[PDB]
């Protein structure tokens, strides 16, 4: 469908960190990844757009494969820039940090990729950049601010909706909400869930287990680098099976995030 | 001054590995102790601390000796177990391999034995341990992890770490990146540089010549269980006297760590 994910493993050095993990996402899948801080998520997340390179596995897209080369220091690397740009573009990242262009407008850094990668003209960009902001609740007002001036919950928002204007086969989410006040939790958690019920394809790291059980279509719990249980949510989180999840859903209520 | 160590032997059953060594270390002095594998390097370290067992010898710590008596085995024993106690805390070690609880996280780790070993509050402790993990760089992101999921050379400085909130008199290390990818091995050095130039006091095995000449402030050449040549690192490395020293920074280039 759209994304498959084969048999992945990463290290970094000599410490295997991802040892065997695939993920499929067809069309309107929502998946959210759960597990323990060093579980390696975020390693998940960043080898599938290879801003971290896999050491052993594959990645499809569309149903066409990226093809992969085993590189110098012995990692995979994609062997075609086309395949690899192309990549970025049919998948979009947001990550813990916002990522925004500090010397840009909030429009400015919407519009930016759909001009400069996509090759749109400016009123086509410009376009979708306005679109995308007003999904997100950034009006009028704020677009002509830049990134210092707004908050951690402002800019996320322009970066959900940076990724959005992209216009991507899938939407990968690492933690968006850990680093905002936790009073905009909330918030941002109802534009996600609006996507899913929008029929966006999405994979989604976090912590807030109310959107993992609320909004997912399959859940993904993560241990030691291995998917120790998955499946749809109100069987990961009903019916545990495996006592390392009932563990992690009983110490994960303890936690503060925050 | 801070460790005097006596004429020590010890014997692992009718096998005599150390045949009567010496060492006495004052506040900010710097010993690496360098010799083939085979020479006895840990079981000198070990006997240091009582990890092992003697055969001959005393241990003076800050001046005041520490009471042995010949046991059942015959061996000799620390006849007072608050002394042998005090000493494990005088005295820490750092070995090859990492040492840390499992089931506790790399803050807990650190804060441990303070609370339960020096009876500290759980908030001296805490800051005791935020204070020397950001020493060695681990920060608050890998704090709440466990041992499983970080790399070796993260595992040992944590374990620096633990072995500095102990707040002890003399830090040991024995071949403290010995197991880490070779990548990472520089970086450790100069943590262990740092402490030193920082006035710490410590004994130190180590097959990283660099550090043993370049940071040291005695270097002790260990051979078939004694000290064949010792002195100031110029000496030592600069102009060796014995055909075995000789011999042995020769053949040591060729030896591959990895
Ligand atoms: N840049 C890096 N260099 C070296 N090792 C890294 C790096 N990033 C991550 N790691 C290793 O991968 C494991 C960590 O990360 P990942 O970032 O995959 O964790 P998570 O499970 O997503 O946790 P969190 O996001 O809470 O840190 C770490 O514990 C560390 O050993
Ligand atoms: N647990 C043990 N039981 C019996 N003999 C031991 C034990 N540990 C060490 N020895 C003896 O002491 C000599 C070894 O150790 P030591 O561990 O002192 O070596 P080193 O000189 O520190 O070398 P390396 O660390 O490279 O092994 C060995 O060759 C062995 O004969
Ligand atoms: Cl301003
Ligand atoms: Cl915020
Ligand atoms: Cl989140
Ligand atoms: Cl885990
Ligand atoms: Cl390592
Ligand atoms: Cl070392």
């Amino acid at each position: 469908n759209k994304l498959h994910v084969i048999d992945l493993h990463k290290r970094y050095g000599g410490h295997e960190v991802l040892k065997g993990v695939s993920l499929q996402a067809r069309a309107g899948d929502v998946i959210s990844i759960i597990g323990s801080s060093g579980s390696g998520k975020s390693t998940f997340l960043r080898c599938i757009n290879f801003l971290e390179k896999p050491s052993e596995g594959a990645i499809i897209v569309n149903g066409q494969n990226i093809n992969l080369v085993r590189d110098k220091d012995g990692q995979l690397k994609v062997a075609d820039k086309n395949q690899l740009r192309l990549l970025r573009t049919r998948l979009t990242m947001v990550f813990q940090h916002f990522n925004l262009w500090s010397h840009m407008t909030v429009l400015e850094n919407v519009m930016e990729a759909p001009i400069q990668v996509l090759g749109l003209s400016k009123h086509d960009a410009r376009e979708r950049a306005l679109k995308y902001l007003a999904k997100v609740g950034i009006d009028e007002r704020a677009q002509g601010k830049y990134p210092v001036h707004l908050s951690g919950g402002q800019q996320q928002r322009v970066s959900i909706a940076r990724a959005l204007a992209m216009e991507p086969d899938v939407l990968l989410f690492d933690e968006p909400t850990s680093a905002l006040d936790p009073e905009l939790v909330g918030e941002v958690l109802r534009i996600m869930q609006q996507l899913a019920e929008e029929g966006k394809t999405m994979v989604v790291v976090t912590h807030e287990m109310g959107f993992a059980r609320h909004v997912s279509s399959h859940v993904i719990f993560l241990h030691q680098g291995k998917i120790e249980e998955e499946g749809d949510p109100e069987q990961v989180f009903g019916n545990p099976q495996s006592p390392r999840l009932q563990q992690f859903l009983k110490g994960s209520l303890k936690k503060l995030e925050h």
